[PDB]
This record gives C-alpha cells, structure tokens and sequence, in this order.
C-alpha cells in the first residue's frame, strides 16, 4: 500500500475535466463565459475542490486530471476519447508504473448513455467491461488505492426530460450501477492488498433531489445556460455544449441544479466534493505533501 498519499489521478469525462478539452479546443469549447474557464460547469469541478481540500496552497501540483469532456468507454465519433486511452496516457508518462502513493479515481459512463445509443444491453455490457479492464490494468501496474464512483440517475437530466428519454436514461443508470457494484465487490475480494473506495453518487444525488431546497436549489428541471439542439445534435454531450447560445445565459444562476442540459452547476460540484471528502475521511485516507 502507501500510508500517506501524495496526489490524486482522475480518469473521467465532462463531470471531472478541469480544462483539458478546453485547451485542445483553443478555448472555443466549452465557451467561457458562460462556462467557467473550460470546465463543464459555472465553477470548479468536484475533483478540483477535493484536491484543494487536502492541498489548499498548490492543489494543481497534486492533481493529475486526465478526464476529457466527451470521454467514455469505447463501444466512432460518439466518444471524444476513451477511459483506456486516459489510463494509457498516464502510464506512458509514468514509465508504465502506477504509483502506489496516488489515489486513482474513475468516474465514467455517463457520456456513453447520454448519447442515447440504440443497443441498450451491449452498451451496458461494454461500459462495464471497459471499466473492469481499466481497473485490472491499474492494479497490474502497481495501483494500491482506487476510488470508483457510480452514476447519478441520468433520467433527472433536463436532456432526458426534454427529449422524452427519462425511462431509458434511468434504466441505463440503474443497470450500470448494479453491475458496477458487482465489479467493485469482485475486485475487493480478489485484491485485498489494494485499498478499494466507492462513492454512491446514485444515492447521494437522489438525496440532494429529495432535499433540493435544503441544499440550496430552487430549480432542478431548467438550465442556467440555454441550448437549441437538433436531432443530429441530440446525439452527444459535446454537441449539446456546442449548441449553447451564450448571450441567453441567465445572469443569476445560484439556484439552478443544472448549468446545461446535462451538467450540474458549481454548487452541485461543491456538494459532491464535500461528500466525497467525508467518505474518504471515514475510510481513513490520509494525504501529505
Ligand atoms: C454527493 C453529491 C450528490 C450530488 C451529485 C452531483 C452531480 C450531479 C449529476 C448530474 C448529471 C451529470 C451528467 C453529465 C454528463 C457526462 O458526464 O457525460
């Protein structure tokens, strides 16, 4: 293992990207403003806030964020980049070794299901397979601390409500989460020498919804920004983002749960970071510089 951890390495999608796609896009997407400095929200994302809670003075020197907006598990224009390629990018730059002193974080899958693909069960199968494959690869290359996050109920996104896909998006979310729990249970039993951490985003997001006003949200179905999506634009998270009309963004968004048709606002990312930190503290995870 590794008693105190010295950094966080995150693999994920637009829920975790801290500006990687924005840089490659020459700052043209996500347009900022109204997005915040290339994050897919109007403030820093959860994993940045988590890193700063442990390393308040120089959090970015303790966070290696390989998440790109539009990333998912391969199942090809649907996906900007794959989990496998994010992991292999980390490995390439680290001499094919996963540091035993890093907290590896995997939050992926939402981009696959929100593309509303036509093959339901094959998509579920291949997302689960791709996550298991990347976990096994990290373990094989020396990882000793792995945090896996499941999905919120994607049927709650404004996208699902507007497009009439609530049932399908909730089904993907629930089936994905059930399979992912089985995967994590398998790895826990097989690799007791690795620290396995799990965050039940599904239950936490439902709790936020059920108590939305108490968490600070006055609107859970609308969007701070405004997008106009066609039929061939409904096909992907990145198309929805590109279709934001910046001049029509609301000026006062402190009460919205959703910044755009799928992405949560800054306050939701803050809540997520706070709950993740409490989970890690309960588990006894310790960081140090
Ligand atoms: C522990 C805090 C509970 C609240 C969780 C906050 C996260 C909100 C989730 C909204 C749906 C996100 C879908 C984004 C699209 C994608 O990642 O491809």
């Amino acid at each position: 293992s590794m008693t105190p951890l010295n950094n966080i390495v995150v693999f994920g999608d637009s829920l975790s990207d801290n500006g990687n796609l924005y840089e490659y896009m020459k700052h043209q997407l996500p347009q900022s403003p109204p997005y915040f400095e290339g994050r897919f929200s109007n403030g820093p994302v959860w994993i940045e806030r988590l890193a700063a809670s442990y390393f308040p003075n120089d959090p970015n020197s303790h966070l290696l964020d390989y998440a790109f907006g539009g990333a998912g598990v391969s199942v090809d224009d649907e996906v900007f980049f794959t989990l496998r390629r994010e992991v292999n990018s980390y490995l390439l730059a680290h001499q094919d070794k996963a540091s035993p002193d890093s907290l590896f974080v995997i939050w992926i899958g939402a981009n696959n299901y929100l593309g509303m693909p036509v093959e339901v069960e094959e998509t579920l199968k291949n997302v689960n397979r791709g996550i298991a494959d990347s976990i096994q690869r990290l373990v094989d290359k020396g990882a000793k601390h792995i945090l896996v996050l499941n999905l919120p109920d994607l049927g709650r996104t404004p996208a699902a409500l507007e497009f009439g896909s609530v049932e399908e998006m909730t089904y993907f979310s629930a089936q994905h989460n059930n399979a992912l729990s089985n995967t994590v249970d398998y790895f826990k039993k097989t690799y007791p020498e690795v620290e396995w951490l799990f965050f039940d985003t599904g239950s936490h997001f439902d709790h936020v919804i059920e108590h939305a006003s108490e968490y600070g949200f006055t609107n859970i179905t609308g969007t701070c920004s405004f997008s106009i999506v066609d039929e061939i634009t409904k096909n992907s998270v990145l198309k929805m983002v590109a279709s934001v009309k910046p001049e029509l963004t609301e000026s006062a968004c402190d009460g919205y749960l959703f910044f755009d048709l799928v992405h949560p606002t800054a306050l939701a990312h803050k809540i997520m970071a706070e709950k993740a930190r409490l989970m890690l503290d309960e588990a006894g995870v310790e960081f140090a510089e």
